[PDB]
């Protein structure tokens, strides 16, 4: 019985992180519990000061990432502050039943509620308010054993970094330039016009248009295994590390089934979160982008990682120089 | 030889079902003998009276779902009455050489012609009029022995379901309204230019929004396997069970692949039908989508499923209801 | 170290061909020596005179296919004449570090330079020059002893076909018509508009609509095992072979990957190649498209293989020819 388990209380941090976890453990079936606080507010999404009016949980795009093992419970305290509009709730795809957990959570501001679920399925999976994507995180549901891969030899990373990616839908007025709403409730039936296009105004990793570029880059080293979480509640998206692979990436993002390999580029399905391990052996910056390369350079689907360590001539080398022809 | 061996005769049946049939089978080698009537007609495809104008195998969209065995014969006729106003045929995924069938099928209003082809190949299979993809359904051929999970350990379900998934392009007249043709052949060019944005004015699972809703919502019993079938001729969708999951799919649909596993949102390429198992373990009334939210809700491609059984406090329990918050 | 090794040249060829190579090698770790030359010109991509400013690797879309084995280094000769008027460079996703070669590869027109990496992952790998995937082709990376099967039986190819497909985004004036532009510079800004669109004005396999039909069909003879490598450095498609199959496809193109069997359409990312086996059993003209069947017939997603041989009567045959309906 579930009620009769040890309690634990996780600290969440803000994306790209991800809060301190064990990967394999001794340990055993825990209650996980953790609270989130849903936060209405507008956001300057690119660097010409176009706003969204957006909802988060945690006051982030996209909401942080809560890390489990399977066979563990999730129990989420769910609160909607009074400063808020709207009802809200949570679907948590790595749940079984009621809607993924949205109909035993609907809360109108000044409400909260507490749920409990089974994480009997290991994976990284996508949790949201059930009509709103721009609201929505990863459940990572580690194996109890760890990241295994498919001859059952083990894997693991150093450090785990968190991507959400949004496909925004922002109107315009007729002057040509991007709407401003005063209210959530404003925004909506513009809004949902140029969705119905299915082409958005911008796709932007973690809120904004370089979220994870010039000071807010990723980070590594050289020997350092990275395990990248990629999310996208709505739209399929196309990661691929410039100058790297996947060494191995569950694209569907479920644990039990065996990796793949050498992926150039990865397919995260629309609804769904993936997880690709690479360990690096080049020093210099990356991008880690959308490789539709107008979502990523025209729309925002790209970001940096800076990685530090000892170039190797070996992989790469420059054997003749940019040079005029003889 | 072909000719040498035992006929059978199918009677199809209406989706979302599909026809009673062995899954693992003792039996042997059998020539499935199966007839279709081509059926030109105007359809409501939205709750406002749009209309389209269509084109079905059996009065249907999809088609039916056609079962068979690996080692069977399918032999088809095909008819298409007088009637109808223009020339069809049929292009079976399943099958080897002649454009699938299509040119050994191109049948005029009041003609009618008789197919056999090997289904030698394990697996769900499209077939559609060559160049419609609106005429199409869901050749299904089960290995002989039944479905298998990775392990070869044996896997069934206990009840089968139908979605075809069509993504439709509406016209409009100049003040906004859709357009209303009174022949197939005068929707025809208005059509094509709203095909070549690529901007579906619709996403329907089986022939209408709602279609899969109310009344016609799909149903199941804790503890119930059901197999989820869902093709889709043209358009790439994503298909994601709320509350649910894919215990196993076959994403690309071809048995003789491993499933994959603990799936939350799964991939169907346009051209194509994939299959995933899923056994109930909560009831209540589950939503069954293209995890494009957009695509499902302002498009169509969403429908329902009750689920009839004992709730399950271990799974899922709401720990604090909504409440003020202290 | 790799500078001790021996050194091999290679002649590149035009696709859809891919320069006469070795399977399953006795063979040790060679460096192989490639050059290419940039090239910038105006091309007519569609029936109607339609122009494209494009950007080729060895004047052709795509660029020649590049085959090594798993361990050998590839060092590639990159030139850019003084005729033409941008810097340019290559990223090979086959390669680790400095933005998989673009770093160490930006030449002027009139410079040139040299790079080597250790090709050191098997698999089909799209190499393209930074910001533009028109300049694209396929780095395929054979694994030292040969294709094998999930079970590690040994598979082959008779021939090999290499097929590069592009979304174009081509402008239209005030009048609707495609704008023709003196220079590759001058396309740019409108150009970047319709991208911004994500609806391509054309998709075509290897520079035109047509490049693959009528006189210039893929061959094969029934019995012939046939590699088609697709590759897509910017949009997702979904390839199929009409009254054929994938008999083994490693979609995600990586060779250390069990392939999947018996796909009616597979899926290539946008940003990388996969791979397809297909063993001919029935003669005549087959299509081989992109299954979005508007991005086929209506954009110019679609090719023809013109195969010779025995028609087979067990695998398919026609009972009775179209005939009145009795
Ligand atoms: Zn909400
Ligand atoms: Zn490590
Ligand atoms: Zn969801
Ligand atoms: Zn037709
Ligand atoms: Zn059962
Ligand atoms: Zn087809
Ligand atoms: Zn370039
Ligand atoms: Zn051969
Ligand atoms: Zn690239």
């Amino acid at each position: 019985d579930a009620d009769k388990l040890p309690h634990t209380k996780v600290t969440l941090v803000a994306p790209p992180q991800v809060h301190p976890h064990e990967q394999a453990t001794k340990s055993g079936p825990k209650v996980v519990e953790f609270t989130m606080t849903i936060e209405e507010k507008k956001m300057v999404i690119d660097d010409k000061g176009t706003t969204l009016q957006a909802m988060t949980f945690n006051g982030s795009m996209p909401g942080p990432t809560l890390v489990v093992h399977e066979g563990d419970y999730v129990q989420l305290t769910l609160v909607n502050p009074a400063t808020n509009a709207m009802p809200h709730n949570v679907d948590f795809h790595g749940a079984t039943g009621a809607l993924g957990g949205a109909k035993l959570t609907n809360v109108n501001p000044g409400e909260q509620a507490t749920l409990r679920f089974k994480a009997d399925r290991s994976g990284t999976f996508v949790y949201h308010c059930t009509p709103h994507p721009f609201m929505s995180g990863t459940l990572m549901v580690l194996p109890r054993d760890g990241l295994k891969d498919p001859q059952g030899k083990p894997l693991h990373y150093d450090r785990a970094y968190t991507i959400g990616e949004f496909d925004l839908y922002i109107p315009k007025g007729p002057d040509g330039k991007y709407k401003d709403y005063a209210t959530l409730a404003e925004s909506y039936g513009d809004t949902v016009q140029v969705m119905r296009t299915l082409t958005p105004s911008h796709i932007v990793f973690n809120g904004k248009v370089g979220a994870l570029t010039g000071a807010n880059a990723l980070t590594a080293k050289v020997g350092e295994t990275v395990l990248l979480i990629h999310s996208q509640a709505n739209r399929d998206t196309r990661p691929h590390l410039i100058g790297g692979h996947g060494d191995w990436v569950w694209e569907t993002g479920k644990f039990a089934n065996p990796p793949q390999r050498d992926l150039e580029t990865w397919f995260i399905r629309g609804g769904s979160a993936g997880a690709a391990l690479y360990t690096f052996k080049q020093p210099g910056v990356y991008a880690y982008l959308n490789h539709n390369l107008i979502e990523a350079f025209e729309l925002g689907a790209a970001g940096h990682i800076k990685v530090e360590g000892k170039w190797n001539d070996d992989l790469m080398k420059q054997i003749k120089a940019p040079a005029p022809i003889p």
